[PDB]
Protein backbone atom coordinates (compact mmCIF):
# COMPACT_ATOMS: atom_id res chain seq x y z
CA UNK A 1 0.00 0.00 0.00
CA UNK A 2 2.53 2.44 1.04
CA UNK A 3 6.71 2.51 1.41
CA UNK A 4 8.08 0.87 4.65
CA UNK A 5 6.78 2.54 7.90
CA UNK A 6 4.08 4.97 6.62
CA UNK A 7 0.22 4.33 8.01
CA UNK A 8 -2.94 6.74 7.73
CA UNK A 9 -4.20 8.61 10.55
CA UNK A 10 -6.73 10.79 11.26
CA UNK A 11 -6.26 14.02 12.61
CA UNK A 12 -7.98 14.95 15.63
CA UNK A 13 -8.67 18.83 15.47
CA UNK A 14 -9.19 18.91 11.48
CA UNK A 15 -10.63 15.59 10.51
CA UNK A 16 -8.45 15.39 7.59
CA UNK A 17 -6.53 12.26 6.68
CA UNK A 18 -2.40 12.74 7.83
CA UNK A 19 0.73 10.25 7.01
CA UNK A 20 2.39 9.01 9.50
CA UNK A 21 5.79 6.85 10.11
CA UNK A 22 6.34 4.52 12.65
CA UNK A 23 10.40 3.67 12.18
CA UNK A 24 10.89 7.66 11.66
CA UNK A 25 8.32 9.50 13.95
CA UNK A 26 7.41 11.53 10.36
CA UNK A 27 4.32 12.87 9.83
CA UNK A 28 2.50 14.81 7.11
CA UNK A 29 -0.33 15.77 5.31
CA UNK A 30 1.22 14.84 1.69
CA UNK A 31 1.04 10.77 0.64
CA UNK A 32 4.66 10.00 0.50
CA UNK A 33 6.53 9.07 -2.44
CA UNK A 34 6.61 5.76 -3.58
CA UNK A 35 17.68 -1.10 -0.05
CA UNK A 36 21.06 0.81 -0.52
CA UNK A 37 23.84 -0.80 0.86
CA UNK A 38 25.00 2.71 2.51
CA UNK A 39 23.02 6.29 3.40
CA UNK A 40 24.98 9.35 4.05
CA UNK A 41 22.72 11.62 7.05
CA UNK A 42 22.82 14.57 9.09
CA UNK A 43 21.36 14.80 12.75
CA UNK A 44 20.44 17.28 15.46
CA UNK A 45 21.21 15.93 18.73
CA UNK A 46 19.39 17.16 22.15
CA UNK A 47 20.72 15.37 25.32
CA UNK A 48 19.39 14.49 28.47
CA UNK A 49 20.14 14.05 32.04
CA UNK A 50 19.39 10.10 31.18
CA UNK A 51 21.73 9.76 28.20
CA UNK A 52 24.51 7.73 27.87
CA UNK A 53 26.76 10.71 28.07
CA UNK A 54 25.02 13.26 29.77
CA UNK A 55 27.49 15.76 28.69
CA UNK A 56 28.48 18.03 25.37
CA UNK A 57 31.00 20.87 23.94
CA UNK A 58 27.89 23.13 24.75
CA UNK A 59 27.71 21.95 28.54
CA UNK A 60 30.05 19.96 30.69
CA UNK A 61 26.74 19.22 32.63
CA UNK A 62 23.61 18.35 30.98
CA UNK A 63 20.73 18.89 33.03
CA UNK A 64 17.80 18.84 31.28
CA UNK A 65 14.74 16.26 31.52
CA UNK A 66 14.11 13.87 28.74
CA UNK A 67 10.71 15.72 28.16
CA UNK A 68 12.43 19.07 28.48
CA UNK A 69 14.80 17.57 25.02
CA UNK A 70 11.35 16.73 23.25
CA UNK A 71 9.86 20.17 24.06
CA UNK A 72 13.30 21.42 22.15
CA UNK A 73 13.31 18.76 19.31
CA UNK A 74 9.27 19.74 18.76
CA UNK A 75 10.26 23.07 18.44
CA UNK A 76 13.51 23.03 15.92
CA UNK A 77 11.40 20.33 14.05
CA UNK A 78 8.60 23.13 13.59
CA UNK A 79 11.25 26.15 13.30
CA UNK A 80 12.94 23.44 10.28
CA UNK A 81 9.03 23.02 8.62
CA UNK A 82 8.19 26.41 8.62
CA UNK A 83 11.20 27.34 7.19
CA UNK A 84 11.90 29.94 9.64
CA UNK A 85 15.25 28.37 10.22
CA UNK A 86 17.21 25.69 8.22
CA UNK A 87 18.80 21.72 9.49
CA UNK A 88 22.28 22.25 8.82
CA UNK A 89 22.31 25.76 10.67
CA UNK A 90 20.03 24.52 13.73
CA UNK A 91 22.21 21.32 13.55
CA UNK A 92 25.72 23.73 14.22
CA UNK A 93 24.22 25.92 16.69
CA UNK A 94 22.19 23.19 19.08
CA UNK A 95 23.38 19.96 18.50
CA UNK A 96 24.58 17.82 21.43
CA UNK A 97 26.50 15.51 18.79
CA UNK A 98 30.20 16.79 17.79
CA UNK A 99 28.93 16.55 14.42
CA UNK A 100 27.69 19.77 15.20
CA UNK A 101 30.58 21.26 13.72
CA UNK A 102 30.02 19.94 10.03
CA UNK A 103 26.46 20.91 10.20
CA UNK A 104 25.22 17.58 11.62
CA UNK A 105 26.84 15.49 9.11
CA UNK A 106 27.89 12.11 9.86
CA UNK A 107 29.02 10.96 6.32
CA UNK A 108 27.78 7.49 4.77
CA UNK A 109 27.43 4.38 6.75
CA UNK A 110 25.68 0.87 6.58
CA UNK A 111 23.81 -0.93 8.67
CA UNK A 112 25.16 -2.74 12.17
CA UNK A 113 27.27 0.54 12.70
CA UNK A 114 24.71 3.29 14.18
CA UNK A 115 22.60 2.62 17.48
CA UNK A 116 19.62 0.75 16.10
CA UNK A 117 16.22 3.24 16.23
CA UNK A 118 18.85 5.65 14.42
CA UNK A 119 20.11 3.41 11.85
CA UNK A 120 16.52 1.94 11.22
CA UNK A 121 15.61 5.70 10.88
CA UNK A 122 17.56 6.37 8.45
CA UNK A 123 17.19 3.69 6.31
CA UNK A 124 13.22 4.25 6.30
CA UNK A 125 14.28 7.41 5.08
CA UNK A 126 14.15 8.76 1.49
CA UNK A 127 16.89 11.17 0.53
CA UNK A 128 16.14 14.48 1.20
CA UNK A 129 13.56 13.40 4.20
CA UNK A 130 13.35 14.32 7.58
CA UNK A 131 12.30 12.04 10.93
CA UNK A 132 10.30 13.35 13.30
CA UNK A 133 11.92 12.37 17.32
CA UNK A 134 14.16 9.74 16.77
CA UNK A 135 14.91 8.03 20.85
CA UNK A 136 18.56 6.46 21.43
CA UNK A 137 20.38 5.83 24.28
CA UNK A 138 22.08 9.17 23.16
CA UNK A 139 19.26 11.37 23.67
CA UNK A 140 16.29 12.41 20.95
CA UNK A 141 17.67 12.83 17.54
CA UNK A 142 16.24 14.92 14.15
CA UNK A 143 17.88 12.88 11.21
CA UNK A 144 18.01 14.23 7.49
CA UNK A 145 19.03 11.85 5.00
CA UNK A 146 21.37 13.67 2.37
CA UNK A 147 22.31 10.73 0.09
C1 LIG B 1 5.66 13.94 -0.52
C2 LIG B 1 6.33 14.29 0.77
O1 LIG B 1 7.02 13.45 1.34
C3 LIG B 1 6.15 15.62 1.33
C4 LIG B 1 5.59 16.75 0.67
C5 LIG B 1 5.61 17.79 1.55
N1 LIG B 1 6.15 17.36 2.72
C6 LIG B 1 6.48 16.04 2.61
C1 LIG C 1 35.35 22.96 16.30
C2 LIG C 1 34.75 22.10 17.37
O1 LIG C 1 35.47 21.51 18.17
C3 LIG C 1 33.30 21.99 17.46
C4 LIG C 1 32.57 21.03 18.24
C5 LIG C 1 31.25 21.28 18.05
N1 LIG C 1 31.12 22.34 17.21
C6 LIG C 1 32.35 22.79 16.84
C1 LIG D 1 23.97 7.97 14.91
C2 LIG D 1 24.14 7.57 16.34
O1 LIG D 1 23.84 6.43 16.71
C3 LIG D 1 24.66 8.55 17.27
C4 LIG D 1 25.30 9.77 16.92
C5 LIG D 1 25.62 10.42 18.08
N1 LIG D 1 25.19 9.66 19.12
C6 LIG D 1 24.60 8.53 18.65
Amino acid sequence: KLPPGWEKAMSRSSGRVYYFNHITNASQWERPSGEPARVRCSHLLVKHSQSRRPSSWRQEKITRTKEEALELINGYIQKIKSGEEDFESLASQFSDCSSAKARGDLGAFSRGQMQKPFEDASFALRTGEMSGPVFTDSGIHIILRTE
